[PDB]
């Protein structure tokens, strides 16, 4: 793992826990890497308390880790993510939208693009309709039509908007068969069910029951170099599971590549998290950059500037296999013994971890696959 990976994992937990505290009856899905990288990039146009709040709010202890190490960490992570031959189906973008008429520092726009692969734009925020359409149409192009009408309301006074999007439709190394998917109960609570398409495969899985977490733990690899890890808590143990997750625990799971016989039920779902990062990151202690006090002098030298709007949109599809064009053919040997049936048919927590850095690309919880 990279040197900033542990801070990223702690950030993931802090933001997840915040979101879990905010509601227990909604699906959660967000990108820790995506949000952190966007605010690491923003921090380059900041100074002092404004700057320090962002990095401390991303779980860096600035009396401990040098700022340069933080940035080459995000850099290195943005290098493995943006491989030419990635194979990982990961569309991600950062849109900086600043009012026209501000004289922008060249080096900030130079740092943004040719270090953090973000996009900077000068727009007339005088007309909300033009500015909103400019913002949504950029996200439309960037996701290739997968995210539309993202921004619902822009303020009249908005001078600076950050939009952060991510769509992920993964291809399983060891995929499910479409023919075996059938509609089944998902237990949204102890007495209520909902119908979901349930994917099913008898095979050899990295799957075990962890008594410490009171959870079943499933790891499945994606094409590209990322791993989905699913935690299915015993009854009454969801909150325990949320409380007890650590990065060292996830690391231990990824280090074991043992497989056992199992009949797995995993729902086919599409989930999205839409987050107001001003609200949400404000709760983690990032307030100055969003206020009149903000020192954004690395973005514009003479004029007062604050971050008016910051939005995260995360979209995920889980299916049998996110592409219908193959080549790699294999054979798992199932022993004669009767396999456990393990069904992810009630609320569960997940992470997608990029393999080279051990970064948490995504974290989420499914409470109701039909909750949209
Ligand atoms: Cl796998």
């Amino acid at each position: 793992f990279n040197k900033i990976t542990p801070n990223l994992a702690e950030f993931a937990f802090s933001l997840y826990r915040q979101l879990a505290h905010q509601s227990n009856s909604t699906n959660i899905f967000f990108s820790p890497v995506s949000i952190a990288t966007a605010f690491a990039m923003l921090s380059l146009g900041t100074k002092a308390d404004t700057h320090d709040e962002i990095l401390e709010g991303l779980n860096f202890n600035l009396t401990e880790i040098p700022e340069a190490q933080i940035h080459e960490g995000f850099q290195e992570l943005l290098r493995t993510l943006n491989q030419p031959d990635s194979q990982l189906q990961l569309t991600t973008g950062n849109g900086l939208f600043l009012s026209e008429g501000l004289k922008l520092v060249d080096k900030f726009l130079e740092d943004v693009k040719k270090l953090y692969h973000s996009e900077a734009f000068t727009v007339n925020f005088g007309d909300t309709e033009e500015a909103k359409k400019q913002i949504n149409d950029y996200v439309e192009k960037g996701t290739q039509g997968k995210i539309v009408d993202l921004v619902k309301e822009l303020d009249r006074d908005t001078v600076f908007a950050l939009v952060n999007y991510i769509f992920f439709k993964g291809k399983w190394e060891r995929p499910f068969e479409v023919k075996d998917t059938e509609e089944e109960d998902f237990h949204v609570d102890q007495v209520t069910t909902v119908k979901v398409p349930m994917m099913k495969r008898l095979g050899m899985f990295n799957i075990q029951h962890c008594k410490k977490l009171s959870s079943w733990v499933l790891l499945m690899k994606y094409l590209g170099n990322a791993t989905a890890i699913f935690f299915l808590p015993d009854e009454g143990k969801l909150q325990h599971l949320e409380n007890e997750l650590t990065h060292d625990i996830i690391t231990k799971f990824l280090e074991n590549e043992d497989r056992r016989s199992a009949s797995l039920h995993l729902p086919k779902l599409s989930i999205t998290g839409t987050y107001d990062l001003k609200s949400v990151l404000g709760q983690l202690g990032i307030t100055k950059v969003f206020s009149n006090g903000a020192d954004l002098s690395g973005v514009t030298e003479e004029a007062p500037l604050k971050l008016s709007k910051a939005v995260h949109k995360a979209v995920l599809t889980i299916d049998e296999k996110g592409t219908e064009a193959a080549g790699a053919m294999f054979l798992e040997a199932i022993p004669m013994s009767i396999p456990p049936e393990v069904k992810f048919n009630k609320p569960f927590v997940f992470l997608m971890i990029e393999q080279n850095t051990k970064s948490p690309l995504f974290m989420g919880k499914v409470v109701n696959p039909t909750q949209k």
